[PDB]
Parts: C-alpha cells; sequence; structure tokens
C-alpha cells in the first residue's frame, strides 16, 4: 500500500487557542519568503530548509498555510530529500481543546504517498516532529 | 505530556469486511487461552507473548477483544516489558472501507500513557505493527 498517514498525538497542559498561536509563530536553518493574501497580511510562508535528520544533511522546500478558525497548520513539501522517497508529503498540525474543557490535544499527521513499495514510511520524520513538540511543550507553563 | 496516541494508517486493496476477518484470525511465540462470552463461542483471547523487538527479547500479556460490527480489534496489554515504560498500552486495529467504496483503510493506533516524562513514546512498536500489516497485506490479492 503506497498511501498512508502517520500520526503522533499528545496531550498538552495549555489552552488550545494560545498553544496554536505559539506553534504558529514557533543543526538547521532556512531561507525563504512570506506569502500574503491580498490585504498585505502574512498568510503563510515558503521556506527552503537545510537540516540534519539522523545525522544526514537534507534540504526541503515547504509551503506553510494556516487556518486560525480550526487551529490547523499545514506544511506542504514540494521538493527535497524526502521527495526521493515520497510522491506527496504533507504535515498537518492541529490543536484542539480536550473535551474535558481545559487542556489541549496536539496532533501531527504526516500524510504521504510513497514513490514505490520499497520506499520507507516516514517514521524518522514522525519521531522528529514528536520530539520537537515535546521539547516546545516543556518550555511552556501556566 | 504523558498521554498520547501513535497511529499508522494504510490503504489496502481489499474489502473492509474480508480484510478485518483476515486480520482477526491472523522470533516469537505465545501461550494462552481463549475467552468466551456465555454462548461458548470464542470472543477474544488472552495470550502471553515471547517476542524479540529490535534484538531484545521481551514478554507481554495481551487481552484481545473484537467488535465485528465496527471491524475493530483491541489488544490490551496488562503486563510485560512495555509496562516498564507505560502505565497503559492499548493497540486498536480498525478496518473501514474507503469512502471511494471499494478498497480499505487500516488504522493501527497505540494509545499510551507513559510512566514518567523520561519514558520513550512507542515508535518501536508502531514500526513493528506497521511492517507486520504491510507484510500481511502483501500476501493477499484479488
Ligand atoms: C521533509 O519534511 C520536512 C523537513 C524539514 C522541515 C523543517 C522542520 N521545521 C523546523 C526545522 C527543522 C529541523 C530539523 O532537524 C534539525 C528537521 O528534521 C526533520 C525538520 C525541521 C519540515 C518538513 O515537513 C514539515
Ligand atoms: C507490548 O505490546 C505487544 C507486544 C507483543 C504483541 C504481540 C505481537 N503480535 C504478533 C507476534 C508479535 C511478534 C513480535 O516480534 C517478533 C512483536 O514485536 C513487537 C509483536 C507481536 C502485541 C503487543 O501489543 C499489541
Amino acid at each position: 500500500g503506497l498511501v498512508g498517514k502517520l500520526v503522533t498525538q499528545l496531550e498538552v497542559n495549555c489552552d488550545a487557542d494560545i498553544f496554536y498561536k505559539i506553534v504558529k509563530h514557533h543543526p538547521h536553518f532556512f531561507t525563504g519568503v512570506q506569502v500574503t493574501k491580498g490585504d498585505g497580511l502574512v498568510s503563510g510562508c515558503i521556506k527552503e530548509w537545510n537540516y540534519v535528520l539522523e545525522g544526514k544533511a537534507m534540504t526541503a522546500v515547504e509551503e506553510t498555510t494556516h487556518a486560525d478558525e480550526t487551529r490547523t497548520l499545514t506544511h506542504h513539501i514540494t521538493e527535497g530529500d524526502a521527495m526521493k522517497d515520497y510522491k506527496k508529503f504533507d504535515v498537518i498540525v492541529e490543536t484542539n481543546p480536550k473535551p474535558n474543557g481545559h487542556g489541549s490535544v496536539v496532533t501531527y499527521s504526516i500524510v504521504y504517498e510513497k514513490i514505490n513499495e520499497d520506499s520507507p514510511a516516514p517514521f524518522d520524520y514522525l519521531k522528529f516532529f514528536h520530539q520537537n513538540i515535546v521539547d516546545m511543550s516543556a518550555h511552556i507553563c501556566s
């Protein structure tokens, strides 16, 4: 099966709307541009990343869009090392209140389509994104 | 955050109800028992597994339940190496038709609660369950 999705979901002790605003505004570096929607206000960005994953230097080009009303960030990868393995690679970050009312659930989903049946599934990316949100979440408190 | 869920979802070219029936009936071995519901018909099982994960021999005790009407298998781990890292570890396997009507989507979810913030998230288990369903899925065809 070539099409799949990997998910990591974590509970965080933080209001969903604030946490989303934190995530939205944030060896590696990027160059790139911001994207606007017509009113001159930034609606997203396009970045070329240089990063190291499990010791190997890689590049990617990522177009990011946000949806404030659903607290969703979407990172659409168009180019780079990952596209040697995947025809499609998108990363969707959602933040929602726990039905308990107070804290939040953060979901990172990697939606992918492999080039062929010999391509890996992106467990190395899932672990990276997971640890990154754990790390960010451990620099926040009430 | 101590509570989380890992998911791998895969598309399979197989009718959901047949695929669920295949999954339901299937270095490692197990000993154990079957569980009935009162009519003498098997409703589940309780197994003690001996298995090797990333080279290390481990044991677990797993109680499995099924739900035919939702094509869901639930594996509830009560004891074993994994419980050195997790207070709770459940594995839920769902099979549903693609809204396209024909093939299926198979979802393995690992629902976990870590013992403490230094416990790993179960990416090693997610990869194992993923490869196992890929392998099974590559022994089936129309
Ligand atoms: C192939 O997919 C991607 C590759 C890189 C990114 C960028 C991502 N954001 C912060 C900096 C950064 C740093 C990294 O390693 C140090 C990294 O590794 C995967 C990923 C990222 C994002 C990606 O998709 C969201
Ligand atoms: C800690 O959680 C679990 C541990 C073992 C199992 C049993 C599982 N089923 C087939 C045989 C088998 C064989 C394995 O390695 C050869 C294995 O590794 C994780 C897992 C399994 C299931 C588990 O949860 C579903």
